[PDB]
């Protein structure tokens, strides 16, 4: 029980309600890039001339569990092993053993000014409602206000609502028989102004690169370890 428990519950529930839905049949999502099981979609949205384009991706990763994927996504201690777009990050506050508030700066993308972010990051297990449903592991990263926020005059403050939502299929269980189904959503307000073409090019390049890189990292770090369901 920290002061964000209720907000966390709301953000997680919204993602469970809305973000998990399959968008194969939904023409409102534009499928931008497909590489195998990796499917990356966006909606073209601008507010006050700033690109907000919602990002939604699915993926199916052999050999790892949702629990493992989420631990690796969440655990700050391995962040620098997979992240390629971060210049700096600091843990601002520990709320609980499954929740922290993080400040980070993104590498500058010329010619836009650098962005920073301040967000609560929480990892949660959502039990299968019925014996028919999969359990879900989720990480949610969403912007919050904080006082120990750094002054950084080089940066415009972006605001994010990201979730990595994982269900695991199992087919001695070996990694050969496990598949992790990922839905990843990112809604990013870059703040300020940045050229629309730049924001779209960054999204189109960096999201598939992240998903490929990050998932491969989890496969590589877990191979030959006992499975953490
Ligand atoms: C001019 C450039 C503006 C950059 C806008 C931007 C700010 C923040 C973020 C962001 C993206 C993912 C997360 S997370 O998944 O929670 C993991 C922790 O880092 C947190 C923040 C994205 C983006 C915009 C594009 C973009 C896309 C994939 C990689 C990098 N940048």
């Amino acid at each position: 029980t920290h002061r964000f428990v209720q907000k966390v519950e709301e953000m997680v529930q919204n993602h469970m309600t809305y973000s998990l839905q399959d968008v194969g049949g939904d023409a409102n999502w534009q499928l931008v890039v497909e590489e195998g099981e990796m499917k990356v979609y966006r909606r073209e949205v601008e507010e006050n001339g700033i690109v907000l384009d919602p990002l939604k991706a699915t993926h199916a990763v052999k050999g790892v569990t949702g629990h493992e994927v989420c631990n690796y996504f969440w655990n700050v201690d391995v962040r620098n092993d997979w992240e390629t777009t971060i210049e700096n990050f600091h843990v601002v506050e520990t709320l609980a053993d499954n929740a922290i508030i993080i400040y980070q700066t993104h590498k500058r993308v010329w010619p836009a000014s650098q962005r920073d972010v301040l967000y609560l990051s929480v990892i949660r297990k959502i039990p299968a409602l019925t014996e028919n449903d999969p359990e879900t592991w989720i990480v949610c990263n969403f912007s919050v206000d904080h006082d120990s926020a750094p002054l950084n005059n080089r940066c415009v403050r972006a605001k994010i609502n990201v979730a990595m939502i994982c269900q695991t299929l199992v087919s001695e269980i070996s990694r050969d028989n496990i598949l992790c189904k990922i839905t990843y959503v990112a809604n990013v307000n870059p703040g300020g102004w940045a050229p629309a073409s730049v924001l779209r090019a960054v999204a189109k390049r960096e999201y598939p690169k992240f998903l490929k890189r990050f998932t491969s990292y989890v496969q590589e770090k877990t191979a030959g370890k006992p499975i953490l369901f």
